[PDB]
């Protein structure tokens, strides 16, 4: 007649496990969070949903926070263009010093939708000419 419906929702956090099967959870169950790319839990402690009594799951707090990219780190010969900022979803230029020519890339993008935070093109190189 009730049973639990869609579950808990966090500031970023959504189920991780095929506990799930999200249709209709009779009241007792303990789930387990998946953060969003590019997020992190809280220090990482009981990641308990439980589909309590009143089809109301039970506790809920914060078990996510962010991961943004942390620097595409510095090229070569050169140095690297960051616009101010490199969150998720960004990107640089690389430009070298003098005499040298760019031989690798003119840019690099901020991916955290596959891998974690990542980065596409790390070192290019600078070639003099």
């Amino acid at each position: 007649f009730r049973s639990c419906e869609v579950p808990t929702r966090l500031n970023s956090a959504s189920l991780k496990q095929p506990y799930i099967t999200q249709n209709y959870f009779p009241v007792g169950t303990v789930v387990e969070y998946e953060c969003r790319p590019g997020y992190r839990r809280e220090p990482s402690l009981s990641p308990k949903l439980t589909c309590l009594q009143n089809l109301k799951w039970s506790t809920a707090v914060e078990f996510c926070k962010k991961k943004s990219c942390p620097n595409p780190g510095e090229i070569r010969n050169g140095q690297i263009d960051v616009p101010g900022g490199i969150l998720f979803g960004a990107t640089i230029s690389f430009s070298c010093n003098t005499g040298y020519k760019l031989f690798g890339s003119t840019s690099s993008f901020c991916l955290i939708s596959g891998s974690s935070v990542q980065w596409s093109d790390p070192l290019p190189e600078c070639r003099e000419h």
